[PDB]
């Protein structure tokens, strides 16, 4: 009965029927995005209305549409034709992944380029790469993908080991035209294979690893009700799934004695972008918005017990739509389990004689997605002591190029003649805050150093300062690791027993933000990535930091346009947007398959409770 | 037979006999430090000579001595009388912990101060606090401790809840004189208790936690030989224990096919300091060198199976000396075990059809120590992929004060009238590097942003620069999180298959360093803490960043004096000293016992291997 329940197969089937009957889902139509809309502010009406948002592509060249449907009432709420030269193209379709390779295979310019390199067209894979917005006037309002080529020596070969450098093609996937083929010169195709299951490369497998058995003989400590409502060690939340964002957490709250206290209304990774730093014209256009352009939720993996998730695992299997509106289950797409997390608190006291030890644990909610060469794990953690943490795990195969003779300032060498361009992986977390309710404010906290002198005669004092962010125009903030900068989200109308406003502190990892020149196309399209922290006033339609239609959008949509409203954020319904990322100079150890690297952030209570919240944890 | 084996009870008993027979261990003598010396450079002689270093205190007022003994040959190698006004006092003795309280209990000035506050002397605990060096000329060359008072309402009461503010005393522990009693005014003693095992404070214990069982049905994957030599998943190392430093790792190496490749010769936490930022004269002198002044190894806890260490645990029980030279075992003082660590590498490939997942694990070596109110866990981690990580876990009870009416810029309020002064916890890791041998160098690596223009027409390029540190005078470095700064330790004479020098990259957490004014006493005595990274040329006697005798040393000893030698460090036997710490503004949630907070660093291979080193990990 909960409005935050996962979409069901029957709901998606009803959406299909509603769209079909309204004349919006003919044979030329494809669903590029379908997702359930969150309830409006003030859902205390109990009048359930399950609404879905749909992006509909037309393969005949007609204008796409954005449609909102009510499945409870069986009606189309609104349907708007989109002018894509204005507002952006629709997300890439899974069925377009093969189209780039197939169109190039009959283009004489492409074939001539392959012939000069003595490459058989049947062995050449072409990656379907998002196009961005650059100097090509003919691309405005056309649905373009770019292609880079990789050789597969045989069907099970890793094509990433064999990039075809010096060659790129652009294709119009609606008109089925190859607009440009650019060949800047012949590079040797790197010949070593990268087959990480080949015994000749792995050597004999280790026989030294003995099993680790993790079991819960009484079952797990959490309960799941209504399909996706979790209760665990005073935490309460709902686990949602969206095909664009992936796992979304709703209604994060903590049971503090008698009271259920809200903390976060909605938490998601609302965008992620991979900008490449190689100035070669073959790749200088490369910036993949894995979330906004490709939709990371639709490529979620089915997670295997014992391999992907170890222990006593509870699975969710979310349902999404395929391109024709049929429901499709992602079997075992979300893992949930609790994990031991070492020591929680410990003290042995010299005067009382009391020895005290307690162990910590965390609740894990995770999914794993694959987009081309990249594989990313998204992990949300809830800890006994009130801490909330997000961690991204990046693995997969690095995107490759030739390594130029004479070296490169922008590419790492991985193997003879094989390069990997420098790049970043940058995430945006959207945290619709609800610290003890919706009246929240953000303070920036810096360490303050003090000069030796009167009132500080021994030169040992240090302090802190907090600055309230009062309007959106002053709420675009940068990290400062040297001054220990953090941000506190507090509720000025809710005080702890010491009469101080309750709060949570955001701890960033303080990694570099977007490195591209501020005048670049990517700095305009991924403006969110140029700053560590943004705060906006909540609005229903302000969902993504990059806007609704990221593909081939000319830029400035999303956060820079939102904050121009200069709204009051001092004790209001606010949303925190935190940018964080990995800067990847690939190493030899990343090849032929990359060990996990991680980045993330965490929030810790800051006078939210009246004392430690884990005094009632028993002694194991 | 290994020279790196732990000290045995018989060795310590022999040291006692040698010292006694030489006339160096009369009834007035106390051993303040005893430890085994590492082998000299060039131990390829197989001529074992187990030597011990001893600091001998004299309770009658005679000059202390530093003595080196050979237990293999049964002789005193050297014995030097120490002038403590020059070179520093000896570390605090455990038996002095009670002396401060006992001496004050008969001092009329102390009793008058307690009487005005209506406090019974039998209920007043006095902490034995190291003195530092300030304005008091009479303290030079005298062994001083300072005392702050806390009330215990009953024997099992937590005294930390009841600080007696406005009062401090200084004591000469050799002459048994109270030199000064300072009473700046009456503060109410906070009345709420902090008894975290009292049901009235905890409430009913949770019944919701179900067990997590971690077992290894075939036993662990590591082997222990010779008492303390570990082999695990291609790693090889020796686990040492020193009463000052605690756990020390020796001879860290990795078996890469046919070859045992060294990485780190010796790794330790060589100092740690807790400076307080409260300018009140009652506490403005407070800076505790938990390692150098108190010796963290001698207060290591006995770790309980299931509570402190969970899983299939292998224990070491190191032996130390008591103050009279008797051997004392710290039963179960070191835990060793392996832990599952999630996904190691994962890829599902759209073209080859191969789905690949491997799990990670880490080896954990840990101990836990208690110094007064603080409890610290020291964790060393070795990962399958070559990563080495250190983590400090800080818990215990925060050091308290009164909370002044009208507030404070330097103290947090925890409870009615109860304060906690701001402070830092700063560690120094000493890494005697041996990347593929002893010819090493350090490079500082910064991200380089590039301007849009010719050769970078789309404004997307970015790069990196590496600067070699060639001499000690240029090897004192600061963090720069905004430029992604890291440091690479490489071997210029050992190349990988791409003809690049092999290396390891140090990743810091980029937390603030020492905040005190640079003209302060603590900035002089803890100069190491003012910078993130120091590199020195290896020397036998350059062991600690603060020098050998930290207690009441006037300052400048250790690293600032070492680097004045301006030695060549470009392809030489070098030592990296990394400063890292926590800046603690206490929160209400830290009271009455603090949930663990963490800080640390890690090193990752950087072209050390010819490809990923975990291709031979099997599929679970
Ligand atoms: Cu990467
Ligand atoms: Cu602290
Ligand atoms: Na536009
Ligand atoms: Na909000
Ligand atoms: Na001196
Ligand atoms: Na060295």
């Amino acid at each position: 009965a909960s409005p935050f329940r996962l979409a069901s197969a029957g709901e998606i089937s009803e959406v299909q029927g509603i769209l079909r009957t309204a004349g919006l889902l003919g044979p030329e139509k494809r669903i590029a995005y379908l997702g359930v809309l969150d309830p409006a502010r003030g859902a205390g009406s109990e009048a359930e209305d399950r609404r879905f948002r749909v992006f509909i592509h037309d393969v005949s060249g007609a204008r796409p549409q954005e449609v909102t449907v009510s499945v409870t009432n069986g009606t189309v709420i609104s349907a708007v034709e989109l002018d894509t030269a204005a507002t952006g193209e629709l997300p890439v379709l899974e069925e377009e992944f093969e189209v780039v390779e197939q169109l190039l295979a009959t283009d004489e310019r492409w074939l001539k380029a392959l012939a000069a390199r003595n490459l058989d067209v049947s062995k050449v894979r072409v990656a379907p790469l998002s196009a961005g917005v650059f100097e090509y006037a003919e691309e405005r309002g056309r649905r373009i993908l770019r292609g880079l080529a990789f050789v597969q020596d045989f069907p099970e070969d890793s094509a990433w080991a064999h990039p075809v450098d010096g060659l790129v093609a652009y294709v119009d996937v609606v008109s089925k035209e190859v607009t440009r083929v650019i060949d800047t010169g012949v590079f040797p195709v790197p010949a070593e294979h990268g087959n990480y299951t080949d015994p000749e490369l792995t050597g004999p497998l280790r026989t030294t690893q003995k099993p680790i058995s993790i079991t819960q003989p009484e079952g797990p400590s959490f309960t799941v009700t209504g399909g996706n409502h979790i209760e665990w060690e005073k935490w309460s939340l709902d686990v949602g799934f969206d095909v664009r964002e992936g796992v979304v957490l709703h209604n994060i709250a903590f049971r503090d004695g008698d009271r259920l206290r809200p903390i976060i209304n909605r938490a998601s990774i609302a965008e992620m972008v991979v900008p490449y730093g190689d100035p070669s014209p073959i790749r200088s256009w490369q910036n993949y918005f894995d979330t906004g352009e490709y939709l990371v939720g639709q490529y979620a993996n089915s997670l295997e017990l014992g391999c992907d998730c170890l222990g006593d695992i509870t699975y969710l299997s979310p349902v999404i739509s395929d391109a024709f509106g049929n429901p499709r289950e992602i079997r075992n797409g979300i893992c949930m389990h609790e994990e031991d997390w070492g020591i929680l608190a410990k003290h042995s006291d010299l005067w009382s004689g009391i020895n005290y030890t307690r162990r910590n644990r965390r609740m894990v909610i995770s999914f794993f997605t694959t987009i081309g060469n990249y594989d990313y794990g998204f992990y949300w953690y809830l800890y006994l002591d009130g801490t909330i943490e997000f961690e991204a795990k990046a693995t997969g195969v690095v995107f490759t190029s030739a390594f130029p003779e004479g070296g490169s300032d922008n590419i790492s060498q991985l193997a003879p003649g094989l390069g990997a361009p420098f790049h970043q992986h940058i995430f945006s977390a959207r945290l619709d805050m609800a610290i003890d309710g919706f009246t929240n404010r953000v303070e920036e906290e810096d360490v303050v150093r003090q000069t030796m002198g009167p009132g500080n005669e021994r030169g040992n004092a240090f302090s802190r300062k907090r600055t309230v962010l009062t309007r959106e125009s002053e709420a675009v903030r940068e990290a400062d690791a040297r001054t220990g900068r953090t941000w506190i989200i507090s509720n000025p109308e809710s005080k702890n027993r010491l009469n101080e406003p309750v709060g949570y502190k955001l701890h960033a990892h303080n990694q570099p933000t977007l490195l591209a020149d501020p005048g670049s196309s990517i700095a305009r399209r991924a403006a969110f990535a140029t700053k560590d922290l943004w705060v906006t006033r909540y609005a229903d339609d302000e969902r993504y930091p990059t806007g609704d239609f990221v593909n081939q959008h000319s830029g400035g949509a999303g956060l820079p346009s939102y904050i121009a409203q200069d709204r009051d954020i001092d004790g209001q319904d606010i949303v925190v947007w935190h940018t964080f990322g990995l800067t990847h100079f690939p190493r030899v150890e990343d090849w032929p398959i990359m060990p996990v690297d991680t980045v993330g952030f965490k929030l810790r209570p800051e006078g939210f409770f009246d004392r430690s919240p884990v005094l009632d944890v028993p002694a194991n």
